């Protein structure tokens, strides 16, 4: 099973110069506790964005790169490999970037999507997908406070 998590704003955006537009800490937070128990598969570049692997999850990275540049992952060289890695029951987490995000969209069973309502500047987006053909699941207003200064909500999308 794959499912998508991201963060994008108003106007689909989730990256400027390799790394995330905004700072938006429970936003992590939630990634951390849907993601545990997972393994989350991304691309080179968003795993240069992380800087590091994330604790407790095992981390593919989808890269030309030869295994000893990332030892601390599993390196797969194409996505035919992730599909059969996630294949059945068992649910992966993709993490992006775009080019995932895009690529993978079709395979995609569920998307964790939150939706930032602001407009940043920036350089890669999450791919345009008609809504209707999905439902959403769940929703649920992300707490604005001092740390978390914008208007943002946790969506859940299930494929008809
Ligand atoms: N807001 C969010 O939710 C969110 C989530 C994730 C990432 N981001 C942001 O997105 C940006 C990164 O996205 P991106 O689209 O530029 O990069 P990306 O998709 O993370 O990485 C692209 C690289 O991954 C490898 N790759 C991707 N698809 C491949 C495929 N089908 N087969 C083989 N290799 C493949 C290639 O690595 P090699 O060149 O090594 O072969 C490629 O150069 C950053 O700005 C990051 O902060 C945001
Ligand atoms: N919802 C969502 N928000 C994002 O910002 C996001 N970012 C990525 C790629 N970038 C990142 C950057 C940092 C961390 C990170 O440090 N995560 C920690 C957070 C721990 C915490 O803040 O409590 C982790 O353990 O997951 C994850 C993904 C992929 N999916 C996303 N999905």
């Amino acid at each position: 099973m794959i499912s998508f998590i991201f963060a994008m704003d108003a106007n689909r955006l989730i990256g400027k110069d390799n790394d995330l537009p905004w700072h938006l800490p429970n936003d992590l937070a939630y990634f951390k506790k849907i993601t545990s128990g997972h393994s989350i598969i991304m691309g080179r570049k968003t795993f240069e964005s992380i800087g590091r692997p994330l604790p407790n999850r095992k981390n593919i990275v989808v890269t030309s790169a030869p295994d000893s540049e990332f030892q601390g992952c599993t390196v797969v060289s194409s996505l035919k490999d992730v599909l059969d890695i996630c294949s059945g029951p068992e649910e992966c987490f993709v993490i992006g970037g775009a080019q995932l995000y895009t690529d993978l969209f079709p395979y995609a069973d569920r998307l964790y999507m939150t939706k930032i309502h602001h407009e940043f500047e920036g350089d890669r987006h999450f791919p345009e997908f008609d809504e209707s053909n999905w439902k959403l699941v769940s929703s649920e207003q992300g707490t604005k406070d001092e740390k978390n200064p914008y208007d943002y909500e946790f969506l859940m999308y299930e494929k008809k």
